[PDB]
C-alpha cells in the first residue's frame, strides 16, 4: 500500500475522479444485497463469480440478475427503504467526496449495476444525475413511467466526459476489473487507477492498479492542500489577508480541507518600528500603521523575512507597492524559493517599463519567477472593504484552475468576485485608472464642476481604452464594464488616495506654491502608504515618448505635463490642446 | 437681350438645392488674370474677389462641393484653392507644359452623385459649361463684378454684380425651440449665442432671431413672457442667466413652430407626446424641417419603448436627431467646459445641428448610432435615482462604485435588447458614461433621491418623490422615477424583470416593496417579497 511521484502528482492535480459504486462506495454489492430481501441468494451468489461471470455464455451479473425476476416497481420502492442508500456506503468516502467538490473537482459515479440503485447514492453524496454514468434496468413504461419489468463501458464513460467538459487529468478509483478497464481500454480513458480493496481486494487487479488503498483516508490526506503567504503588508494587503484569513478558516473547519488555517504574511521591516510592528501584529492581530483598529483573524502570521514567508507557500498572494516589486522577485528567484508548481496572483496596480514597453506585475512574476500569475482587480478603496461594506472584484485567471482556487480563497459574503479570462484587460484597467484619478483629482483642486469631471472620465477611460488595445488588442470591450474597468475608475477618481493628494497638490500650485511636490504631500498625507498614479503616469509616458504616441492620448499626456509642470494645472480640460502646446516658461 | 435681373423661381430652388458649385478662377474668384522654375506667387489673399471667400465658406457650411474650373493654368490657381479649402482634386485646370468647362462638369457627375451643379464664371467657357453638353451644368451665373461681358450675360440664368445677391438666396434657417426649462433655456442662450455670430456674415446659416416656446403656467405666465422678452432671462427656471438678446418668447405653441425650418425639442418628456399631437394636428410642420431632440424619457407604446426622436418621427412625420451627454443645465449655462454627443439622422443635419450647439465651452462630437446615444441618456436617470439613494444611506465610494457598475452594465443590455444595432463605443462617449456619472454625483434625480432616502431611513415613510419634486426642484421635473417606472412596465410587459435586477430593484423601493437597505443586494431583492 503506497503512490508513486507522477500518480500523486495526477491525485492532487485532478478535474474529475470518477468512483465505481458496488464495493468501492457502496460496503455492499447491491445485486445481493437485492438478493436477500428477494430470497434468491444462492441462485445469485452461482452467478456472481468465474465460473459462471468469469466467461459466462453471453451474459454477466448485471444482466442476468435482472432476467430473474417476475418482479415488480413497488419493489425496488420497498428495497429502497430497507437499505436506506446512507448506511450503505464506506466509511470516509462521504468525508472523501465533500473535499473533492469544495475544492472544484467534480465527482462522477460510474456502474455496470442498475441506476436505480446508483441514484440515491448520488443523491445523498450531492452527486447530480448527469454525473452518473450507468444504465436502467429494462422497464416497460406505459405513457407515464414504469408497471413491470420488460466490454469497455466505464472506458467509454470516460471518454465521453472528456469530450464534454475541460477536464485533462481524470481518475477511475475502483475495485473490479470494469474499474481497470476505464484505463487500460483506450488512450482518451483514466490517466490513472486507484484501486480500492477497503471491501474486497481482488488480487489480480489490484497488481495492475496505479496505486492500491485500504482506507479512503489514505486518499483523503494525499489531498493538496494549499499554504498561503501574502507578500505585503500595507493597507490592501492586510484587508485583503483578512478575507483570505476567513476563508481558510472556515475551509479548515471540514475534513479535507483546500487550505492551511494559517496564513502567512511578509511584514517589510521599517527604520522607524525595526521588529516591534511585526512582533505587534502576531500579538495583536492588528497592523496598527497602516490598518489600525481593523482584527486581522487569529490565523494570520506575521514575518519580516522575504525567503522565510514564501518557501513553504503553495500560494502566493503579490500586494506590495509596485515600485518594490521588481527587487522583490529578484530576491525570490535568486533564492530559489518558489517551485514551479506554486500559484501565483497579484493585487498590484503600477507597471515597470520595459523594453520600451510596459510590463504590468502579472507578467513580471511570470517572466522572473517562471510561474503563472492571475490578478484581482476590482473597486476596492481598502478601508472600506476592512469593515465589511459591500463591495465585489474581478479575478482574472491565468488559467481556469487556479480561478477556482482564488475564488473560494478571495470571496466573502461582504466580497463578490467575478471570474474572467481576460487578464491583460482587468490588470491594465486596474493599473492606468490610477493616472486617470490623478488627473481627476486635479480637476477637483480646481474647482471644476460635475461634468467637467464627467469628460476627464469619459477621456480616460476611452484611453484606458485606446491603450489596451495598442498593447494587447486580445482584450474585449466586455472588460472595461466589469468591477476591473469602469467601477474601479469611479471609486478611485471619487475616493481614493491619487485623488486626494492631487487635489492638494492643485490647489496649492495655483495658489502660488510652485515648490510643492507628489512626494512631498505622499509624506505629509498618506501615513507611510504609497502613492501609485504619478509612478503611473510616468512610466506611462515614458512609453508614449519612445512609441511617438504622445499625441495619441492627450489626456494621459497632459496629466504628465502638468505634473511636471509644462502645462498649467488649469488646462486639463483642454488636453486636445494641452498635449501639443508649447511649454510654460 | 438683357441681362436676367431677377432669376426666375426654378433657378432659385435649383441654387439652394445645388450639390456642387463650380467657380471659374480668372475674373470671378481672383480680381486679375495671370501676366507678370522660381515659383513666385508673391500673395494670394491680395488676389480674391470681394465675398467670394464668404460665398465658398458658406456653400461649405451647407454640405455643398465647391469646385474650380480654369481656362487658365493649375500651379496659378492651386494657391487660390488651397487658402479656400478647396483640395486639389476639386481644382480641374490645365498647367504650362473647346468645350474645357463642359467636359469638366461631365467628368463631376461620373465620379460623384451630384445631380445639381451650378456654374459661376464671367466669361464665355463658363456659359458653354451650361450650354456646351446635355451633361453639364444645371444653370449659369454670371459674375458682372471685376468684368461686364454682355454677350454671357443675356444668355445665363443669373446675372449679378456683388457676390451678396447669392449669399442672400442660400437656404437660411430659422430656428425655435420647444420648450422652456432649465436646460432649455440655456440651450437656448448657446444656439443664440451661434446665431448671433453666424449672423454677423452676410449668408449666414441661421437667422439671428431664436424663438422660444415658453409653456403657460397657473401661478405665473401673464408676465413672464415680457418679463423674458423684456429681461432676456428665465427668472423661474434659469434666474441669473442672460439669455442673449435674439431670444423671443411666446406662449404660443403653433406660432412659435409656424414659421421654423429647425426645431429643437426639449420639454419634460411626460408631456412630449401631448406637443407633438398638437404640432400634428395644426399641421404646421413641414416635411422639410429639420428636428434635433434634447429630451431624456420615453413614452411606453405598443410595451415597447418609444423614445423621442421615434416620437417626433412617427407623429411629425421628419427625421429627429438628438443632443446627448453630461449636460448638468447651471454649470454650462455659466460656461464651464462640457462635452456633448449629437447623434445624427443623417450627416447633413448632423453638420447643420452642430454648427448651432457647438461653443467654445461646449464641444460636440457627432455619431451616426441616435438609438443609443438616446436610450443612454433616458436610462441614466434610473442609474442616477439609485445613486442617491445610496448617498442618501451613507454608502461608501466602493459601493457607489458598484451601483454605478452594475446601472452602466443593465444600460448597456437593456440598449441591445431592444436596438442590437447600438455599438459598444457609444456607450465610452459622452451620452453614456459620461452622463451617468455627471447625474449620479451632480444631477437632481440623485438630490431628490437622496433626500428621499435620508428621510425613509430616519423614519419618514408618508415622503414621496411628488413632495419632494415640489419642496426640492422650483418647478423644475424629475424624469428618474418616470423613466423607471416606464422601463418596470415594459420589464412587467415581456418578463425581464430578473434580467435587470437593479433596475427593478429601484423601482422596488421607489414603491414601497423594498427597504431603502438593500439597494446593494439588488441580485436577491429583486425578486424576494414585498414589505
Ligand atoms: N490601498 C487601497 O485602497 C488599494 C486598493 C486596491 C489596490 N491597491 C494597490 O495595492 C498595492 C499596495 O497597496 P497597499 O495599500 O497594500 O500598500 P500601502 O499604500 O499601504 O503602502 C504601505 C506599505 O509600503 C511598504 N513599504 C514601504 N517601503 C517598502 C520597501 N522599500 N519595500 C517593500 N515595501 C515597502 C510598507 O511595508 C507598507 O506596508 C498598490 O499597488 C495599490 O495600488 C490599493
Ligand atoms: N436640467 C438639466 O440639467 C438637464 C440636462 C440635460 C438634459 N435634461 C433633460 O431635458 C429635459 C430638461 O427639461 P428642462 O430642464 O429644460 O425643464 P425643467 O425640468 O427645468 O422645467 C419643467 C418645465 O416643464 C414645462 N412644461 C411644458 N409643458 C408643461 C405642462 N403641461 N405642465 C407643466 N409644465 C410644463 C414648464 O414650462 C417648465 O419649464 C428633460 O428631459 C431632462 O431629462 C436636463
Ligand atoms: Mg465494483
Ligand atoms: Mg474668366
Amino acid at each position: 500500500s503506497e503512490p508513486s511521484e507522477q500518480v500523486l502528482d495526477l491525485w492532487q492535480q485532478a478535474d474529475a475522479v470518477c468512483f465505481d459504486v458496488d464495493r468501492t462506495v457502496t460496503t455492499d454489492a447491491s445485486v445481493g444485497l437485492l438478493a436477500k430481501f428477494m430470497g434468491i441468494e444462492d441462485e445469485a451468489q452461482s452467478l456472481t463469480e468465474q465460473a459462471n461471470r468469469g466467461e459466462i455464455n453471453l451474459t454477466k451479473a448485471f444482466e442476468d440478475r435482472l432476467a430473474k425476476l417476475n418482479f415488480t416497481p413497488t419493489d425496488i420502492d420497498r428495497f429502497l427503504e430497507e437499505h436506506p442508500a446512507h448506511t450503505r456506503l464506506v466509511p470516509g468516502v462521504e468525508n472523501l467526496i465533500a473535499a473533492l467538490k469544495a475544492r472544484g473537482v467534480e465527482v462522477f459515479l460510474i456502474s455496470g449495476g442498475f441506476r436505480e440503485m446508483a441514484l440515491p447514492i448520488a443523491s445523498h453524496l450531492k452527486i447530480p444525475a448527469k454525473n452518473v454514468f450507468c444504465n436502467t434496468m429494462s422497464w416497460q413504461l406505459d405513457d407515464h413511467g414504469e408497471p413491470v419489468r420488460l466490454s469497455h463501458f466505464k472506458s467509454r464513460a470516460i471518454e465521453r466526459i472528456r469530450r464534454k467538459y475541460p477536464y485533462n487529468n481524470i481518475i477511475m478509483v475502483g475495485d473490479g476489473f470494469s474499474d481497470l478497464e476505464a484505463m487500460q481500454g483506450s488512450p482518451d480513458g483514466a490517466d490513472a487507477f486507484i484501486c480500492f480493496g477497503g471491501v474486497m481486494q481482488r488480487p489480480a487487479v489490484a497488481s495492475q492498479a496505479d496505486w492500491f488503498v485500504r482506507s479512503y483516508d489514505e486518499l483523503m490526506a494525499k489531498l493538496k492542500r494549499y499554504k498561503v503567504t501574502m507578500v505585503g503588508s500595507g493597507a490592501w494587503a492586510c484587508t485583503a489577508v483578512r478575507m483570505v484569513a476567513q476563508s481558510t478558516a472556515e475551509a479548515a473547519q471540514l475534513p479535507g480541507s483546500v487550505f492551511e488555517k494559517e496564513v502567512t504574511m511578509w511584514v517589510h521591516e521599517e527604520k522607524h518600528s525595526g521588529r516591534n510592528l511585526i512582533e505587534y501584529i502576531n500579538e495583536n492581530h492588528e497592523n496598527p500603521i497602516y490598518l489600525p483598529g481593523i482584527d486581522l483573524g487569529e490565523n494570520v502570521k506575521a514575518t519580516s523575512d522575504l525567503i522565510e514567508a514564501v518557501r513553504g507557500a503553495d500560494a502566493l498572494i503579490f500586494c506590495a507597492p509596485h515600485q518594490f516589486m521588481h527587487g522583490i522577485c529578484k530576491q525570490l528567484a535568486a533564492a530559489r524559493v518558489v517551485g514551479r508548481g506554486v500559484k501565483a496572483i497579484s493585487l498590484t496596480k503600477g507597471m515597470r517599463v520595459r523594453a520600451e514597453g510596459p510590463q504590468l506585475i502579472s507578467q513580471m512574476v511570470s517572466r522572473i519567477l517562471g510561474i503563472d500569475c492571475s490578478v484581482l482587480m476590482g473597486a476596492n478603496i481598502a478601508g472600506d472593504i476592512a469593515k465589511e461594506e459591500l463591495s465585489e472584484a474581478v479575478i482574472a485567471y491565468a488559467n481556469r484552475e487556479s480561478g477556482s482556487l482564488w475564488q473560494q480563497l478571495f470571496q466573502r459574503p461582504y466580497f463578490a468576485i467575478n471570474l474572467l479570462a481576460d487578464v491583460p484587460g482587468a490588470e491594465m484597467c486596474g493599473t492606468l485608472k490610477n493616472i486617470v484619478a490623478v488627473g481627476a483629482g486635479i480637476g477637483d483642486g480646481l474647482g471644476v464642476g460635475p461634468n467637467s469631471k464627467a469628460s476627464i472620465l469619459r477621456q480616460g477611460l476611452s484611453e484606458m481604452r485606446k491603450f489596451c488595445k495598442f498593447i494587447s488588442p486580445s482584450v474585449r470591450d466586455d472588460t472595461f464594464f466589469e468591477s476591473c474597468g469602469v467601477a474601479d475608475l469611479i471609486a478611485s477618481s471619487y475616493g481614493g488616495r491619487n485623488r486626494r493628494v492631487a487635489e492638494a497638490w492643485a490647489q496649492k500650485r495655483i495658489a502660488g506654491d510652485d515648490q510643492v511636490t507628489f512626494e512631498k504631500l505622499e509624506k505629509e498625507m498618506l501615513n507611510g502608504q504609497k502613492l501609485q498614479g504619478v509612478l503611473t503616469s510616468d512610466e506611462v509616458q515614458e512609453i508614449l515618448h519612445a512609441r511617438g504616441w504622445e499625441l495619441e492620448f492627450p489626456l494621459f499626456t497632459t496629466i504628465n505635463r502638468i505634473i511636471h509642470g509644462e502645462v498649467p494645472p488649469t488646462m486639463i480640460l483642454r488636453y486636445r490642446v494641452a498635449c501639443s502646446m508649447p511649454s510654460m516658461p
